[PDB]
């Protein structure tokens, strides 16, 4: 209706982690997708992709990772590595008969594609695909919808939690894993357009930004702060999140980098703004950058 | 007295995740300090101390970093265990240390029966003879208690209890593996001076009658170091055998107490694989699987 895509794929990654440490080489350990039929307004739970992934840098899930993701060790020990699962994911898109640029991924934040996908792609030496360099940040739309329908003071602490509390949606909790997030985001997505929300690609991944031209003011305790760690991630990772305002997105933007205006098969090969300033102190090295081979 | 002229105080530190005992512990620091027995002198100038790069879990958990005091950057630029182990062997040869004429001293069975065994499995290196006999200093300390006299101890660790007993200040230089070595060395010296019979009291053996029956499985073993120990005992090929003070003799070096074979033949393969523990795909033993015990 108010969406230029006939199909929306609610995407969700879960990764390895150690809550107390942000200097961590997060590897994908679960890959979950559920399809949403936009014209017919139907969450297609029968149309889904849901695979575990075996990590290779940290092969034993920490206890806090298991508690957070709900993923047992046995499930990843018997899983394929990301390169195999990603290949199965690409075939899945073909099997569904999806065309390039006529569908878009939906996430509850930038984290899934800007950070998790981008970093995992580096580990696996896979080129960042064009359909991961444009997507729908649902929480960003939720922000706009909130000013429009009047704000509330929400008690929830997470993006999905806040959105469910705002629309008074019961928290979906069956599998207690990635697929549950997918289902919650999908239901939120559905309720949002039914409340009259306008859902479209609102974030793009580009190769360059002017705000990265000056060195980051280094915070020594960044490893204990998800917020400050984000600033580090922004400089290390080659592609940056670029907001695109409502009404400005065209389908023909797929798959051309908004900045350099070149195909995403050429753009994204090399880091255009390597943060050398962060890579010169060997008494305080960035572990996740070092092990991924950024320096 | 002690039949060895040189005692080497050994300490291993590993990757870990405290809340989970089903963890494939890898050596990340390798520390040794020498003790000259005839001269009763701790030789800090004679030491081996190197970091080791793990490969199964390359990022130290925060709780491992806090316990071991090892920073991530120190293992990132370190060599793998097989390399460090080769450096260690060359270091022994350079000291002119003749095999069978020195012995390793540890504060417990953990360093050699558990940590060394498992690491050797991962590295695919045969367990050496000088790691299959050693001195468990805590077991000597415990065995000598009635002679030394009773004393209430509030410490919870072996090193802590032994320091507290002898009113020794806790050595805390670098807060790492080497501090354990220095503490154990200092305790060892004190114990010897107080008349303790310091000699080999634990031997690693290929078979044990108490592994003939399958272990009764405790489903919650992963959250308990004690319960997990029972699992380790079955999974690891070599068993701790205890020998009382004054029964050990130097000629025992390099020969298994059970099969009587040389430790070049014995230790090639697990002789009592606990297949009973490996039947449930709904509850696999992760550290056993990833190591290739099944
Ligand atoms: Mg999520
Ligand atoms: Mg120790
Ligand atoms: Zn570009
Ligand atoms: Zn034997």
């Amino acid at each position: 209706q108010h969406c230029p895509f006939d199909t929306l794929l609610i995407l969700d990654f879960e990764t390895t982690s150690d809550a107390a440490n942000q200097d961590y080489p997060c590897e994908v350990i679960q890959f979950a997708i559920v399809a949403y039929d936009v014209p017919n307004d139907k969450i297609r739970e029968d149309i889904s992709f849901n695979k575990y992934v075996k990590p290779v840098l940290n092969r034993t899930l920490t206890k806090n990772c298991v508690d957070f993701t709900g993923i047992p060790q046995r499930s990843i020990d018997t899983a394929d590595t990301f390169d195999v699962v990603y290949e199965q994911f690409q075939q899945w898109l073909i099997t569904l008969g999806l065309e390039e640029g006529k569908f878009a991924f939906v996430c509850d934040s930038r984290q899934d594609l800007w950070r998790i996908a981008q970093y995992q792609m580096k580990l696996s030496n896979i080129q960042m695909p064009a359909f991961f360099r444009q997507y729908i940040n649902l929480y960003k739309i939720f922000t706009n919808e909130m000013d429009r329908m009047g704000p509330k003071e929400l008690s929830a602490t997470t993006n999905i939690g806040k959105m469910n509390e705002y629309y008074d949606l019961p928290t979906i909790g069956r599998a207690h894993d990635a697929m549950d997030d997918c289902l919650n985001i999908a239901t939120i997505l559905q309720r949002m357009i039914n409340m009259g929300a306008k859902v479209t690609v609102n974030e793009l991944l580009t190769c360059c930004a002017s705000w990265r031209r000056q060195p980051l003011v280094y915070n020594k305790e960044w490893r204990s702060s998800f917020m400050d760690a984000g600033k580090i991630f922004e400089r290390v990772l080659p592609l940056v999140v670029t907001t695109i305002r409502a009404g400005d997105f065209r389908l023909e933007m797929y798959g051309v980098c908004r900045y350099c205006r070149k195909g995403m098969d050429v753009c994204g090969t090399s880091h255009q703004q390597t943060p050398h300033d962060l890579y010169k102190n060997e008494e305080d090295p960035i572990h996740f950058a070092k092990i991924a081979g950024y320096y």
